[PDB]
Parts: C-alpha cells; sequence; structure tokens
C-alpha cells in the first residue's frame, strides 16, 4: 500500500526563535507545520514523548497529526504536524476583535476545559498522566470557527503519574521558591497564566459602549522582552498585579470574571483556584 507522506507548505504564518509554522496540505487538507530550529530542539522531543506516552485527544487541545524527523546530510529536520485553525491565535484575534459575554465567556471556559482535561490524572484504559503546560500564554491559545479556543504547544510540558515566557512567569517561578518536587507546583504556575490570559480576553469584552486596547499582561510596567529582573520587581519585591478598570464593576460578567482572575493571582500558590473550580465558577456565570 501507499503511505503519501508528502506535505505541501503554502504559507509561512509564524516565525521566531523556535523555528517556523507553516500553513501546508496533506491529501486536500490543512495542516500546521512547525519546523523547530537547532536551538529548539528539545521541544520537538518533549512534545512527542509525551504523544509517545499519551495520545491527548479533547476539542480543546490543539489536535496532533504527526512527528516526524528526516535524515539531511548534515543536520537533522524536525517536523511537528498539528490541525491548523485558520483564526489564528488568540493573541492575534484579540487585536482587532471585540467581545460581547457569550463569545468572552466561550473563549475562556473552552481555555479552562483544555487545562483542566490536562491537569487532571485518569485512570484505566483510556486514561492519562496529569500533565501542566508550563508556558500558557494568548499566543499558545488558537481560536477556533466554532468559538472556542484550543491549547497548543506541549514543549515544555511534564507529566506525572528553554524556560517558560517571562512575561507570564508566576512569582514563585521568578523567585525561584517554587516547589520543584511537588508536581502540584506546576499546575499552580499554570493557573497564574491563566488569570493573565483570563485578563487579556476581559480586556476586549464590550460593556455599556467601553472596551479597552488590547495590551499585554504588564504592559504598562514594564519594557517589551522583560528581563527576568524586570519581572521579579515586578511581581515579586512590589506584588503588582494587572488593573481592572472601573468600568468592569458595572457588568455582572466582568464583575465575576475580575474576582476569578484575583483568584488565580495570589502570592501563595496553595491559595489559587484548581482548574476544575474555574470551570465550575465559569459555568454559574450568566
Ligand atoms: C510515516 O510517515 C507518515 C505516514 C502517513 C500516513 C499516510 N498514509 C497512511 C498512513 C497509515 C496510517 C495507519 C495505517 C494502519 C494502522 C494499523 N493497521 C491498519 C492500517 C496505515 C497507514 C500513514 C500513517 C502520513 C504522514 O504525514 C501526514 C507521515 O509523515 C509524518
Ligand atoms: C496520521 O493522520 C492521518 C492518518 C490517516 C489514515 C490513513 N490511512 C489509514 C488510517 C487508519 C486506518 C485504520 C486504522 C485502524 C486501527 C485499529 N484497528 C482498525 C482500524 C488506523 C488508521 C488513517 C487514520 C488519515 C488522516 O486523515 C484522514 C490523517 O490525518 C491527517
Ligand atoms: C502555538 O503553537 C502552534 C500553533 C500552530 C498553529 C496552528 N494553526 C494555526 C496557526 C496560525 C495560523 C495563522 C496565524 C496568523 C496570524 C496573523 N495573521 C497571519 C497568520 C497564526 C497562527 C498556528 C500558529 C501550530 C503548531 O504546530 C504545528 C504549534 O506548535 C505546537
Amino acid at each position: 500500500r501507499t503511505v503519501a507522506r508528502d506535505i505541501t507548505l503554502l504559507e509561512c504564518v509564524g516565525k521566531g526563535r523556535y523555528g517556523e509554522v507553516w500553513r501546508g496540505s496533506w491529501q486536500g487538507e490543512n495542516v500546521a507545520v512547525k519546523i523547530f530550529s537547532s536551538r529548539d530542539e528539545k521541544s520537538w522531543f518533549r512534545e512527542t514523548e509525551l504523544y509517545n506516552t499519551v495520545m491527548l485527544r479533547h476539542e480543546n487541545i490543539l489536535g496532533f497529526i504527526a512527528s516526524d524527523m528526516t535524515s539531511r546530510h548534515s543536520s537533522t529536520q524536525l517536523w511537528l504536524i498539528t490541525h491548523y485553525h485558520e483564526m489564528g491565535s488568540l493573541y492575534d484575534y484579540l487585536q482587532l476583535t471585540t467581545l460581547d459575554t457569550v463569545s468572552c465567556l466561550r473563549i475562556v471556559l473552552s481555555i479552562a476545559s483544555g487545562l483542566a482535561h490536562l491537569h487532571i490524572e485518569i485512570f484505566g484504559t483510556q486514561g492519562k498522566p496529569a500533565i501542566a503546560h508550563r508556558d500558557l500564554k494568548s499566543k499558545n491559545i488558537l481560536v477556533k470557527k466554532n468559538g472556542q479556543c484550543c491549547i497548543a504547544d506541549l514543549g515544555l510540558a511534564v507529566m506525572h503519574s528553554r524556560v517558560g515566557t517571562k512575561r507570564y512567569m508566576a512569582p514563585e517561578v521568578l523567585d525561584e521558591t517554587i516547589q520543584v518536587d511537588c508536581f502540584d507546583s506546576y499546575k499552580r504556575v499554570d493557573i497564574w497564566a491563566f488569570g493573565l490570559v483570563l485578563w487579556e480576553v476581559a480586556r476586549r469584552m464590550v460593556s455599556n459602549g467601553i472596551v479597552e486596547d488590547y495590551k499585554p499582561p504588564f504592559y504598562d510596567v514594564v519594557p517589551n522582552d522583560p528581563s527576568f529582573e524586570d519581572m521579579r520587581k515586578v511581581v515579586c519585591v512590589d506584588q503588582q498585579r494587572p488593573n481592572i478598570p472601573n468600568r468592569w464593576f458595572s457588568d455582572p460578567t466582568l464583575t465575576s470574571l475580575a474576582k476569578l482572575m484575583k483568584e488565580c493571582w495570589y502570592q501563595n500558590p496553595s491559595a489559587r483556584l484548581t482548574a476544575l473550580r474555574i470551570k465550575k465558577t465559569l459555568t454559574k456565570i450568566d
């Protein structure tokens, strides 16, 4: 039988330290092809090892298709092939889209659903180990045509049965007090980052004719490409948190979301809500 492996690379949709991501086509269907830099080969190995251990399948996790290693004359080429989401990342989408109550909640609940699925150990034959993502951010979330999102990029993920993006790092990572021996610590780092993503999305929800412009977390207190020290001063020494605008307190949904954010940002990691509790809270809003 024929094994059709050719993928037509059509358009580069992302480029960075990690390599490039291309919209591609296989057997007439769009796929996304991440071509790894040499600098980032470890992320290919980590994601491949994870998927070789558990084939994750969830509406809110970016769908795996294949991992490929191809020998070249002097090099090794590493590709990760996934489903393609033409609307792009949440980061891109929020730049020039505003949201209503229903679409805001649909986005954030879908993220919480994907994150809870990663975090929760499932026993038995169709089960999975618990997984922490370790690099949650709006550029690592893709928007689907049905209004839900999916979480992408498991290159830093850790299982239980490169470092994260500095802007999204939790206080205990920045002050190096994280209990590296406790898997729950990594879950709590994800929850901190989830709270920041929630803030980013909520700013784009319209209420009473008002909306905030898209900004990344801490845009008003650190530079672009903030250093580790820059972040530690803000998050650990001064214990600053993203601002909640007054106008949110005129809207019941944004008021509830502000409370939720605050409970993801406690300095004490064990005080933060769990992904499952966030899901429950979101289902009771509106
Ligand atoms: C090796 O490389 C690649 C293979 C494929 C590919 C192409 N066509 C058919 C297949 C296939 C899948 C399953 C089965 C079996 C399963 C057990 N029993 C019944 C039948 C046979 C064949 C596969 C994997 C695609 C690639 O990319 C997109 C690819 O490169 C990454
Ligand atoms: C890697 O990705 C893709 C692979 C395929 C593909 C090609 N040929 C054969 C298969 C297959 C056929 C039979 C069985 C089994 C295994 C248990 N016992 C009986 C049934 C498994 C696999 C598959 C999935 C198709 C894709 O899309 C349409 C595809 O996604 C791009
Ligand atoms: C974050 O991580 C990953 C994302 C993808 C991925 C999947 N689908 C769609 C995309 C995308 C498509 C288009 C655009 C826009 C943005 C502005 N306008 C022009 C183009 C952005 C993003 C991307 C990046 C794939 C990965 O691997 C294969 C991947 O790594 C695991």
